[PDB]
């Protein structure tokens, strides 16, 4: 003889997950690039489809988005006591002012990224919004993951931090 | 009328094993769990990777499966513990129409076994295997119905009866 009941937790990456993403697609400007530069503090970005359909295509890292702004930039002036002025002079020609770098988003602002030189990185996993917290937070675990996005068939639908991941677990 | 008068040679677990397996996935339903008991007999199922997959991670015991099923319908009503299930019309008890809409609504809600207890077989019982080592493989470990397995794959599943009947036809 015997009765039956029970009870649970029952917490997921969706009501912890960002569903306002802040993406790079291959569709996006150098405007769009310069904007995740100046307005986050990420260290990577999901590189999606396009912002409409969404296809996670992979992420791409801070250093290797600033590079493509980097090669751009000089690609384009690419002509082949005084006051003094505030420059990269990189490469090691003759400082190339800020002045210029001014205008010269103020020109190609809208101008569609060429991701080719860029390097896109693949994830190693996939993370979808039905998984429990305690799956993902084992998945941060074994992987040393920060942030981790959740897809939904090939679509980027948000962002779980680890640290978010940790406090829901505890709250 | 009818027909029949044959025999078998040098027989194996493929020639007895049925193909078409009953099995839960970590990926499956409410409802496929409601659909595995309602419509089965069976006392454990295989515990799938993916009905695609198959990789078999385990079994699942009926009662375990009634369990998760009778923790969501509860934990669902709210919060909070005593009350039983029952025919309406004795107060804070699940009413049976409720658990009828219960499972119009969570139907297609992937279950989440993590409450669940799986149970890690013993052995790997593989296509190529004999009749005769099949069965002494059930008398040793005392079974009624064994996986067969391709590489960690479901395959189909072997009846103790069907074994005996096999290894006397």
């Amino acid at each position: 003889l015997s009765w039956s009941s029970a009870n649970k937790y029952n917490i997921q990456v969706g009501d912890i997950m960002v569903r306002d993403v802040t993406s790079i697609a291959s569709t996006s400007t150098y405007g769009d690039l310069l904007h995740v530069l100046r307005q986050t503090k990420l260290k990577f970005f999901p590189f999606v489809d396009t912002p409409d359909t969404n296809t996670l295509l992979g992420s791409i890292d801070r250093t290797e988005v600033e590079g493509l702004l980097q090669r751009r930039i000089s690609a384009y002036r690419r002509q082949p006591k005084q006051k003094g002025t505030g420059q990269v002079a990189s490469r090691f020609e003759e400082m190339l002012t800020l002045e210029e770098i001014y205008r010269w988003e103020q020109r190609e602002k809208n101008v569609v990224v060429n991701f080719e030189t860029c390097r896109i990185d693949q994830s190693p996993f996939q993370l979808v919004e039905g998984t429990s917290l305690q799956k993902t937070h084992t998945l941060f675990s074994l992987l040393g993951l920060d942030r981790a996005y959740v897809t939904s068939m090939g679509k980027l639908v948000g962002v779980v931090a680890l640290a978010e991941i940790q406090a829901a677990i505890e709250g």
